[PDB]
């Protein structure tokens, strides 16, 4: 069951990052009305809500496509807000917690 081996996972792994309490910020897209500019320089946005969808579309066929996308919330953030608003400090707790969960789940050796 190679494939339902990856998304039990995925899923898994997706589940505790949206549990957690630094999750908030990342819980859905972000607004253009709440983020001036944010459009203009954030270039591939990415958010929990469409990663869930993602992975209940079937897209993550590979570690690499998720590592890829939930790396790309913190990046995003870090990029955008000020480094010690609220969010960016929330970016790189979750941050250290998502690189220890998939270490745990030997997703990189
Ligand atoms: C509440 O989410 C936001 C609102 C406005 C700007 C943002 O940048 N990164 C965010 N997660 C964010």
């Amino acid at each position: 069951r190679d494939p339902d081996q990856l998304y039990s996972t995925l899923k898994s792994i997706l589940q505790q990052v949206k549990s957690h309490q630094s999750a908030w910020p990342f819980m859905e897209p972000v607004k253009r009305t709440e983020a001036p500019g944010y459009y203009e320089v954030i270039r591939f946005p990415m958010d929990l809500k469409t990663m869930s969808e993602r992975l209940k579309n079937r897209y993550y066929v590979s570690k690499k496509l998720f590592m890829a996308d939930l790396q790309r919330v913190f990046t995003n953030c870090k990029e955008y807000n000020p480094p010690e608003s609220e969010y960016y400090k929330c970016a790189n707790i979750l941050e250290k917690f998502f690189f220890s969960k998939i270490k745990e789940a030997g997703l990189i050796d």
